[PDB]
């Protein structure tokens, strides 16, 4: 008798599950994991996400919910006695235009990193490097917006927002992204690196975030499983 | 910025056509601009610096860019006006019904306008490949309409949030099944139903154009 029958169909190494993981974390919310094997996938999660054939996939008691920005406002919406990713407009104030100015920047990050961050390793040579010169500055925008904050979220919470959860995962393919695309993160964009610092140092970041040497080695199967 | 809400548009974008409707439902007034997606105003690439799109809404001069990011921002910032998504706190499954209704949204965004897009560029086999791929979304998208009046809610009897995502999408119909070879009628018919009943909306016949003329332009696209 606490609060939910959570279950997350996911896969370990997706910064996409990782988001769903560290915001129940960030929440008190318990939830039980499943590893999802992508090359064979269960009758389970094609059943609970049939458009996509995606994970993550949350199950509350037995009721699927994809995207993970999705899930992520649905932890807010269907648990309001925990902490939240985004201000509640249920108190007006600039909350409504806060939410607007979250919701575009996590919108950002889904359009960017992923796909991004792929072209790294499925490219060489000089394409590999154009593509690492986008990486940089999309890096830079990010860390524009950040500007002078401790987090995304506006602010002075001091805690884990919407945006930081969506874009904290990809800290940990940080490093997979400087040794591909021929950049340093700390000089491309030294706030960003000393925000992805910080992040790693809470509790539910290093309980679900690997390690960017794991995460280097993982890009290392995946660039031989795209040419050979 | 002479009234509160300013939207930088243009006039045949489906997503700035549903901030139109939005608004048309809400009761709120805005102005009305267009921009030359050649020439971008000032204000449009000052207001919007990272994807330099429209439409852009601006609230007393604070800009408001994605369209379901905007569709959001009416509902939060206007909570008095009739709302797209029902309010999480204010049935007593309005958590599940939102995130349903924002991963429809997403679907339509995360096809419609791509695959859609296809069918004028492409001229052959391909074409005929974009074609089949969009009769099977516009089935997708009736299976979850189902037997329903409106994809929102119902009882209540007008526009949700996905309503107005996909509403401004039915005046491409006839230029989908024109260039992709399927009609709706025969792939989605409760899904033609619908868009039948929304075009009797009046912020939906104030906003959208016709068939046809999306049809011509489509072909002015071609042309070019
Ligand atoms: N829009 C998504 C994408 C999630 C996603 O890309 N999941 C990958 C794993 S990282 C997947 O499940 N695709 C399965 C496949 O490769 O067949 C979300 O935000 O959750
Ligand atoms: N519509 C896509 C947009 C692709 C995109 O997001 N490009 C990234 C690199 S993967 C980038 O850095 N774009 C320019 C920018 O964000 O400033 C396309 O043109 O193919
Ligand atoms: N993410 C979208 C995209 C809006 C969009 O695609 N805008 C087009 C016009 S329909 C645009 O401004 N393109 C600018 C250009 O052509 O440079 C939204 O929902 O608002
Ligand atoms: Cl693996
Ligand atoms: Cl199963
Ligand atoms: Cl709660
Ligand atoms: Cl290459
Ligand atoms: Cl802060
Ligand atoms: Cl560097
Ligand atoms: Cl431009
Ligand atoms: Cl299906
Ligand atoms: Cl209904
Ligand atoms: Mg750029
Ligand atoms: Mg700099």
């Amino acid at each position: 008798a606490e609060e939910k029958e959570l279950v997350l169909l996911d896969f370990w190494v997706s910064p996409f599950g990782q988001r769903c993981r560290i915001a129940m974390a960030e929440k008190g919310l318990e939830f039980e994991y499943r590893e999802e094997d992508l090359g064979n996938k269960s009758d389970l999660l094609l059943r609970s996400n049939p458009v996509h054939r995606k994970i993550p996939v949350l199950l509350h008691a037995g009721r699927p919910v994809s995207e993970s920005l999705v899930i992520l406002q649905y932890l807010d919406d269907a648990f309001p006695g925990t902490p939240h990713l985004l201000p509640p407009a249920n108190s007006g104030a600039d909350a409504a235009y806060a939410r607007a100015t979250a919701r575009f920047w996590a919108d950002y990050v889904d359009r960017k990193l992923y796909d991004c961050g792929s072209r790294l390793w499925r490219l060489k040579g000089e394409p590999q490097a154009a593509a690492g010169r986008e990486m940089a500055e999309i890096l830079r925008t990010l860390e524009a917006e950040l500007g002078d904050r401790e987090f995304f979220g506006g602010g002075g919470g001091g805690r884990l927002g919407f945006v930081d959860v969506a874009l904290v995962p990809f800290t940990a393919w940080f490093y997979s992204y400087e040794r591909c695309g021929g950049f340093s993160v700390e000089e491309v964009a030294p706030r960003l690196a000393a925000w992805a610092r910080r992040c790693g140092r809470i509790d539910s970041v290093v309980k679900h975030l690997p390690s960017p040497e794991k995460v280097y080695d993982f890009v290392g199967v995946l660039k031989k499983k795209y040419g050979v």
